[PDB]
């Protein structure tokens, strides 16, 4: 099928370190340090909840930076600029200020009103090409231009934004 607004998503990444694989779901939660973190699977995570974001909007780059300079279910596409909000705590995917060290944190707020919470989809091959389910995406903060990144830490994995990618698996459920 196809990625739409409205739809309730689980962001999948993989994680391969001494020849150990695995599946990593993005989640988060509202309730203090508004921080996203990584689950193990299995591919089901243990804790759903905390992994569902819903795709409230689209648009595109231009539209998008239209409507803020202003101020001073439709189909995914390619190129376009989405916005994922957190099912359990209402609040949004965002890109941070604070680093994790030439990596932003990523995060969750509520002021959609900025770039900050704005991520433009890309291919690892399309613009304005459908965007189906099934596909790795690349995901870039419009705010910082920095890409929702794969990232290891001492002894776990973590995510940032980072100025190298990572593929990611949006699907539905």
């Amino acid at each position: 099928q196809f990625l739409r607004t409205d739809d309730e998503v689980v962001l999948q990444c993989t994680a391969t370190i001494h020849k150990e694989q695995q599946k990593l779901c993005l989640a988060a939660e509202g309730f203090g340090n508004r921080l996203c973190f990584l689950e193990s699977t299995s591919n089901v995570p243990p804790d759903l909840s905390i992994c569902t974001f819903v795709l409230e909007q689209s648009l595109s780059v231009r539209a998008l930076q239209e409507m803020l300079a202003n101020t001073v279910h439709r189909t995914l596409l390619y190129g376009h600029a989405i916005l994922l909000r957190h099912s359990y705590s209402g609040m949004y995917l965002c890109c941070l200020s604070t680093s994790r060290k030439l990596a932003f944190d990523v995060g969750l707020q509520e002021d959609t009103t900025g770039e900050a919470c704005w991520w433009t989809i890309h291919s690892a091959s399309s613009e304005g090409e459908k965007v189906r389910v099934g596909d790795d995406l690349i995901l870039v903060s419009v705010s910082s231009e920095r890409y929702l990144h794969l990232s290891y830490g001492n002894s776990s994995w973590h995510v940032d934004a980072a100025f190298q990618q990572t593929l990611w698996s949006v699907a539905p459920i």
